[PDB]
């Protein structure tokens, strides 16, 4: 048996979160805003 | 034909950073500390 766990912190969660792949680019900022619409779909989708 | 540039800012670097994908499996805070490598990555070849 396995679930869908964090492989860097060992956190799981029913909306959870994925890696990057690069379908678009962004500077440093907008990665961070990325990860405020990641963090913010794991809050609440969607 | 064009430069790589932020499409969410509008900021363009050397190390320019790419959007998600969905590779791996990550929590808020596995996918926050993508973030610190993301980041990480632009700093460090500057």
């Amino acid at each position: 048996m396995n679930c869908m766990t964090c492989q860097v912190t060992g956190e799981v969660s029913d909306d959870n979160l994925k890696l990057a792949g690069g379908k678009l680019v962004l500077s440093k900022e907008g990665a961070e805003q990325i990860i405020s619409e990641i963090q913010n779909q794991l809050q609440n989708l969607k």
